[PDB]
């Protein structure tokens, strides 16, 4: 099925994730310091911004989706947050990707609205 809008995608981006990183071919353990967990899921969201092929070949139909191009550009956006340092902990990357498709507040209207604010019209 074909994700209808941006969180759906996300969903679906989630689900692949989790399975990427839960792959055994990244060695990781839950007392592996947490340098070595933020590099690998670094390694796959950058892998996710170029294309995806080294680890997201199994899901390569989701780059097709509408949706990528503004969620790479997301992700992107995350990679360099890591790359800036923000992460100490991999439980807080995770949260942060977890959350990118939620905002605060609720859609603008596009247009003018004089024709509402005037009584007769």
């Amino acid at each position: 099925t074909i994700p209808g809008n941006f969180a759906a995608y996300h969903e679906l981006w989630r689900n692949a994730f989790q399975e990427i990183m839960n792959d055994p071919r990244h060695q990781l353990h839950r007392n592996d310091v947490e340098y070595k967990k933020i590099h690998a899921i670094r390694t796959v969201l950058d892998d996710y911004t170029k294309g995806g092929n080294t680890w997201w070949a199994k899901f390569r139909r989701i780059f097709t989706f509408h949706w990528n191009r503004h969620h790479v550009k997301v992700v992107d956006d995350i990679v360099k947050e890591i790359d800036a340092g923000n992460y100490t902990t991999s439980r807080a990357l995770v949260d942060r990707l977890d959350n990118l498709a939620i905002s605060l507040g609720s859609k603008l209207n596009p247009k003018g609205t004089l024709k509402e604010q005037i009584g007769f019209i």
